[PDB]
């Protein structure tokens, strides 16, 4: 196991286990390093009680065990004292199986389903999340009024890149001022589904910590400012079978019929996917015309308004599909799994996407998903027991947002 | 003796002797280390006068001797000068036995009673205390008005370091699992008396470190109205010659002995609140709508039950979990009362019934007054001590019930 | 109708209709006097919607009418414009009868029942309320804390003048009898319903005058911990055809009818607390060592008895004094309950026993729940009304009980 070498070499004192909840926050728990030396730590896990977490309320979650994944062990740079970071999974103490409501388990099941189907052997995915940097921000809500206010450089970007390197990510490019003041994006090398999903969390954590250390503030929300561009997360994806780029082929822009069926499935299930790729009321402020955001539910190689793009590449080895609509708020595991299952359904049904294009709301998306749930449960990757609770959470948030009264209403109607 | 060795190694100057009173506060005294070098110190104790203490008022307390327990000797981390720390018991100068009103003596007598009964050889118990951390707190009471007002790996790791230095075995450090400012620290379980001493030391260490960092820390069962309270789950089991007597076959692998234990605890539960929840604040926590238990029953899955059986990998780890106790309870007395209720259940083979599936301080005191029968069983408790304890606890109930509160002004001032 | 002549004499502009809710607060509405001139105003009342009021949340209360009582017409002293004040009763539009939950209707029904039973003819009642005067008061309750703080002939004469102008008959004015800030004004006795209305008018007058002079006045039973509370002594008597039926030969010159009345009151005292002490604050007053009574007995000299026989110079003035009630009680319901208890005592000839010589709101409510019998007797009270009242008071008690108070911080914060 990899953890033993690090512990012995750097006399680590504390071990920090981490895991993502349903909403996407990375909860963590600390313990001394004494009990991590024996292999029993990796052979039996540690006791845990997750009943208090939002998506896991119920009797079932009253007793659980955390199982570390030694593949992800690293050392913490920020802590003044040596500390070993590990990711973990949730295992049901009764059945020794991955918990139904665990997004990481769902992603692993999706990978296993693809492997069993045999259409390909692995899947490569790379996201491109943007973010915003500000000097100060305030917000408050109360039964007597609501307010939000915003107050607004190689050094900070270099520090961010250094921190990411020290984590162990392969940075490729850093952008700034590309579209509007305060917006930034850091490129990173692609990877397999689960590993990339894990890496996104580390990216967010390190960005937040560095921005705080420098006295600024950083936000990933889809649209913080009304009159400016939104923050997107494009997703590049491809499937590999024994080293062959299954998508690479002869046709429109060199896509194979397999890739075209993938696109067709994505198009067919696009409306339902918004429940996972845009799980916030803010997303649909971004998704509007007159801006860089995509509008038409179509695929293209040149049209900027299409939601699916075929990037140009020098070699067939690099042929990939690009989805534009997702947002940083989306949970990585669930978003990637939903996209993969939609594509696989399209491939299996050989749904022709049609001619290449040339020349909503959260409530609506949830309603569409509730009835379109058929394909997600295919193969036992997703389950209705989980989909229902997810829908309840998002519906509660939507109701809360919708019922409130907003300041613009006073301007529009107070005098009438 | 361990103390001789420690003093010789670290040229200690001062010795601190500590003991818990009836209310649950660690009183202590200090001496120069020069006198402790004589074995006569451990063979004869030191003169003491405890008549001033709340629960010991009377003729007897005017003359007592403190007997140190060398097994607990440790070194103080905080004191600038080297200091030794020891726990002590209270012995009557007339007849060399523990004073009737000493909770540690009561716990030791409970252990002896279990050993003599022979149902088992030893008992293992592990509590899970919980606490809140705040930045600033104010409160005041007077005839003219009353007021109260309330206002991060580094600090948690500092607490863990302090506990390790004092000699405990930390296992995990939770953080804001349920609500902001709530924390808990797991610790390796042990026997009854040792675990009680460990709980005392844990409280002392947490308070000292939180003060040193400029914060404040409290163990009150429910400091805030709108948030969850602070409980203390208690896991326990009985061992006989290395055999987990509770381990067996049946519901969740429980033995009939364990089931009778549950039945006894269920029967005597109402009386136990006088020891496990000895504060008016406890019954603010014990209400519906929160994580606190509500129904007096046992179940392995239903979290609303007051007794639970956590899953374990091996029968060797079979234990029983009680939910209702609170941090305010005196460790010695609470553990002794729970053990006695379980032992009575076993003795009378009281069947607990089907597993569940799908009050006030004055009331608790009244119930205890009538249910005192089992506690005095075997002579571990005495009616004299029970009466003194009930009388002492009555004052706080009366004072709280008779005082006027600000909410009343809001509700009735304009009427 | 007296309203016509009053309006013609003083060119009144507005008429203010007033009524009382279940909790005892006086709600009111206003309208132009132009409308009230025609008799149809008195014949048909005016449409009203009481659905929002606490005790009348039932669906039926969504459509009601107000019947003004010409007997209560008066002119408002305070208003700059001429204003005419009237009291009103709640009538069910469908049945043209008094609404089941109107305290004034309940009192009228009790009077009618007494008259029909033939035991007597009329009841004379004199209450003796008290109040406290302060310079300033502040109070606040929030998730983050709680707080409450408290900080001569002119004013007393002004209050007397205001009462006289509104038409009451002042008798005596006591100030600082035993403690600073406590005052009482005596007023002539009268019949039940009229006296009940007079009490509301007196409260309104006192509040308005205190506000005008810039101080604050409260009727709450117990505002300060270390000082005597405020209570309502109720003198009561029954007259039949001009004869004081209570006068007679016996202990302190009472008749057997009066003795049976007292016996009934003593027997049903526990249930009466639900109406004579409907506030948690009252049970802070009801404690030993202060002005409040303790023993549930009757005596002519023992001050601790809850029932007293005042010494009088003539049989005509023979009366019974009840000491336990408090100002927070709703006058209509309190008087009706006392009358019903006394009537039951007389009807069952319950002997009170020898004269004495030489709880909580929860308990009171649960006891009233069982004591429905003697109240529902005669049909004056209704089980639906009793259930709604108990629901309101229980909700209030729960709110008060399930809360944290500053005294708890001083007691248990470090524990």
């Amino acid at each position: 196991y990899k953890s033993h070498q690090l512990i012995k070499d750097h006399d680590v004192k504390w071990v920090d286990l981490r895991f993502t909840d349903t909403k996407g926050k990375q909860q963590h728990v600390t313990m001394p390093a004494r009990d991590a030396l024996d292999d029993e730590f990796f052979e039996a896990g540690k006791m845990f009680d997750g009943s208090s977490i939002a998506g896991w309320k119920g009797i079932e979650a009253s007793d659980m065990i955390l199982m570390p994944d030694d593949s992800t062990a690293v050392l913490d740079p920020f802590t003044e004292e040596p500390t070993l970071i590990l990711v973990c999974d949730i295992i049901e103490p009764s059945t020794m199986q991955g918990y139904e409501r665990d997004p990481r388990n769902i992603a692993k099941r999706a990978e296993e389903y693809l492997k069993s189907t045999g259409i390909g052997d692995t899947v490569f995915v790379g996201p491109e999340p943007e973010f915003f940097i500000f000097d100060e921000v305030k917000f408050k809500s109360d039964i007597s009024g609501s307010m939000f206010k915003i107050f607004s450089d190689h050094e900070i970007r270099t520090a961010m890149c250094n921190a990411l390197e020290e984590m162990g990510l392969v940075v490729e490019v850093h952008h700034h001022e590309v579209a509007t003041a305060g917006q930034n994006e850091i490129g990173v090398k692609f990877n397999t589904l689960v590993a990339k999903a894990d890496e996104v969390q580390t990216l967010k954590y390190c960005v937040h910590n560095v921005a705080d250390a420098y006295g600024k503030t950083v936000t990933f929300m889809p649209k913080p400012l009304y009159g400016d561009n939104g923050s997107g997360m494009h997703v590049h994806m491809s499937i590999s079978k024994d080293g062959k780029n299954t998508f690479a082929g002869e046709g429109y822009a060199g896509l194979s019929e397999t890739a075209l069926y993938f696109i067709g499935g994505i198009i067919k299930h696009g409306k339902a996917l918004n429940g996972f790729t845009n799980p916030s009321t803010n997303s649909y402020k971004r998704l509007v015309p007159g801006f860089e955001a995509p509008v038409m539910l179509a695929y293209s190689a040149r049209n900027r308004s299409a939601s699916i793009r075929i990037p140009y590449v020098s070699s067939p080895k690099a042929r990939r599909i690009e989805a534009r609509f997702p947002d940083p708020a989306a949970n990585p595991y669930l978003a990637f799994a939903a996209l993969l299952m939609a594509g696989l359904d399209g491939i299996q049904n050989k749904i022709h996407p049609g001619d290449a294009a040339d020349k909503g709301s959260l409530k609506e998306a949830l309603e569409e998903l509730d009835k379109g749930r058929a394909f997600l449960t295919k193969g036992g990757v997703f389950t209705d027991e989980f989909i229902d609770a997810y829908i309840e959470l998002k519906s509660e948030e939507e109701i809360k947002v919708r019922t409130f009264v907003h300041p613009l209403e006073y301007d529009l109607y107070y005098s009438v």
